[PDB]
C-alpha cells in the first residue's frame, strides 16, 4: 500500500531520469509555477523546488498525500510546495494557470491504468499559453519473441495436469497479457514503433489508436509471443535531454514488459518482414492480428 | 485471474500433498460421498473420483466453476462429479450429508483471506456423524529472523531519499506484513508452535486466539523481524499420513512465509529464551509483543 510508492522510488531508472531531467534543466523550473499531477510522496515536487520553482502544487487523490504533507514539512519546503488532496478534475487550485506540468503517470504498456487522462485534463485546464508538460514525448513499441519452453509452460501444460485433461483452460489464459521482464536473448525481431505521443498536442481521443506494423525478423525461430514496451523522453527546451526505455534490452524497471501470448506459435526466418496490426481500445484492450489470427488481450 | 489457479496447480508441494493423501488412502474415498469446498478447477474432486468416490460435489462461487464443468466433461467424470456454483452457505446440495469434506482453503499465515469459515460451515451443516474433514490438522509457528541489510532496505532507507527526509514513512511500512520467501540462513531461533487446529473439533470462535511463545535463540545476532508459517497434516484414519510445511527450511510454496518487521531491532544471544505474545483478531490483524514493544500488523 505504501510499499508500492516505495517500489517506485526504488526504481532507479524511473526516479533518477526525472531527477536528472529536473536538476540538469533548472531554467525550466527557475521562478516558475509547477503542477505535480499524482504527486505521491511528493518527490518530484521536491526536485522542482530544489531546482528553483517559485511555487509547486502537488495533487493526489490517495491517502499518500498526508505522508507527502509531513514529508514536505520535514524538508522545510512548505513555503514553496502546497499539497492538495483530490482528483485534478475536482480540486480547487490557488492559481488560474501554471507554467509547467510534471507527472509520473505511465501504466503498463504505457496506457493500462495510466493517469494520462488526468495529465491531459490538467494541460487543457491549467497550463499557461506557452507552458510545458513533461515528460513531453512517449513512444510504444512491439517486438517479436521466441520462447517455446515458456509457451509449453503456459499452454501445452494444460493437456495433462496430474493425469487429467484441462485443454479448455488454454483459451482462458491466452487473453491475459502478462507483465514480466523478458530474457533479451528471446527477442527475434528488431522493435517497431506503433505509437508516438507528444503531450503538448495529444488529446484523450488519440489514446485509442490503430497501427500497421512490420517486425524485421533477426533469427530463424518459432515466434511464440509479441512483447510491448514504451520509451519516455524529456525534450522540449532542454539543454540536457533525458530518455529512458522500458524495453527488454534496457535495465529493468517496475513496468517490466507486457507480453501477448500467441495461441498458435508459427515459424519465421531471419530477414523476413513480419506484418501485423494492433489496435488499443478503451482498463484497455489490445487487439492483435498476426499470421492471419486475431486475438484481443486485456490486463486483469 | 485464471493464472492464479494455474499458480496453485504448479505449486507441487501443495497439489502433490493432496494427490498423495487421496491416492494413497483410497479407503477414505471408496464408495463415499465427498464435498470439495472451493473446488477451483476441480482437481481435488477428480483425485477423489479416481480414488473411488461414489459421488463428488464440487462447490465454488467463482467463474472458474464453468471451466471445472468443462474439465470434468473432458475427463468423462460427469457421472461421478457434480459442480455447483455459489457459496457453500447459499447453495442447494442434492444430498443431506456427505462422508468426507476436502478443501484447499489456506491463506497466508494460514488465516489471512482463508476459506476456513466456509469449510467449518460445511462441516457443521453437511458432514455425516462419524464423517471426516481433510486436511484435518494444521499448525502455525513463529521463528526469529536476523537480516540487518533488509531492515536497512525497508526502514533506514527512508532517512535520505534522493537527498530528502522521508522518516515519517517508516511508520506506514512497519504495519504491513510482508509475504515472501526467506533465506533460511537468516533464521536465528528454533520455531515455536503458536496454534494447533483440528478441523473436526474447531469452531470459527477458535480462529481468534492468543498465545504466549518462547523462541529458543540459536545465533547471537540482531533480531530484525518475526516470521510466521504453517504446517498441514492429513492424519485421521490414514495408512499413509501426509504432512507439508510452508516454513523457510522447506521447499517454497505459493504461501511463502509471512514477515512481521520490527521497528526497533534488538540484540539476542545464542541459547537465550526470547519470550513474547501474539494475538490474531478478525482481513485479520496480528498483534505482537516482544522486547517490550507491541505492534499490530495487517496484510493489505
Ligand atoms: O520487506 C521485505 N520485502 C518486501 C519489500 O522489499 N518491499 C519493498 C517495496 C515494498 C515491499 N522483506 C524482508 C524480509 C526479511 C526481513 C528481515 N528483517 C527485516 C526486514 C525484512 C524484510
Ligand atoms: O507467461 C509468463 N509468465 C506468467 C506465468 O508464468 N504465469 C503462470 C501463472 C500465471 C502467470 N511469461 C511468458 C514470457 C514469455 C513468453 C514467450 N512466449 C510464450 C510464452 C511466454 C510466457
Amino acid at each position: 500500500h505504501y510499499g508500492i510508492h516505495e517500489e517506485m522510488l526504488k526504481d532507479k531508472i524511473r526516479t533518477e531520469s526525472y531527477r536528472d531531467f529536473i536538476y540538469q534543466n533548472p531554467h525550466i523550473f527557475k521562478d516558475k509555477v509547477v503542477l505535480d499531477v499524482g504527486c505521491g510522496t511528493g518527490i518530484l515536487s521536491m526536485f522542482a523546488a530544489k531546482a528553483g520553482a517559485k511555487k509547486v502544487l502537488g495533487v493526489d487523490q490517495s491517502e499518500i498525500l498526508y505522508q507527502a504533507m509531513d514529508i514536505i514539512r520535514l524538508n522545510k519546503l512548505e513555503d514553496t510546495i502546497t499539497l492538495i488532496k483530490g482528483k485534478i478534475e475536482e480540486v480547487h487550485l490557488p492559481v488560474e494557470k501554471v507554467d509547467v506540468i510534471i507527472s509520473e503517470w505511465m501504466g503498463y504498456f504505457l496506457l493500462f491504468e495510466s493517469m494520462l487522462d488526468s495529465v491531459l485534463y490538467a494541460k487543457n485546464k491549467y497550463l499557461a499559453k506557452g507552458g510545458s508538460v513533461y515528460p513531453d514525448i512517449c513512444t510504444i513499441s512491439l517486438v517479436a519473441v521466441s520462447d517455446v519452453n515458456k509457451h509449453a509452460d503456459r499452454i501445452a501444460f494444460w493437456d495433462d495436469v496430474y493425469g487429467f485433461k484441462m485443454s479448455c483452460m488454454k483459451k482462458a489464459v491466452i487473453p491475459e497479457a502478462v507483465v514480466e521482464v523478458l530474457d533479451p536473448k528471446t527477442l527475434i525481431s528488431e522493435p517497431c514503433g506503433i505509437k508516438h505521443i507528444d503531450c503538448h498536442t495529444t488529446s484523450i481521443s488519440d489514446l485509442e489508436f490503430s497501427s500497421d506494423f512490420t517486425l524485421k525478423i533477426t533469427r530463424t525461430s518459432m515466434c511464440t509471443a509479441i512483447a510491448g514496451y514504451f520509451d519516455i523522453y524529456f525534450e522540449k527546451n532542454c539543454h540536457n535531454r533525458v530518455v529512458f526505455s522500458t524495453g527488454p534490452q534496457s535495465t529493468k524497471t517496475h513496468w517490466k514488459q507486457t507480453v501477448f501470448l500467441l495461441e498458435k506459435p508459427f515459424s519465421v526466418k531471419a530477414g523476413e518482414a513480419l506484418k501485423g496490426k494492433v489496435t488499443v481500445h478503451k482498463s484497455l484492450t489490445v487487439t492483435l492480428t498476426l499470421n492471419n489470427s486475431t486475438q484481443t488481450y486485456g490486463l486483469q
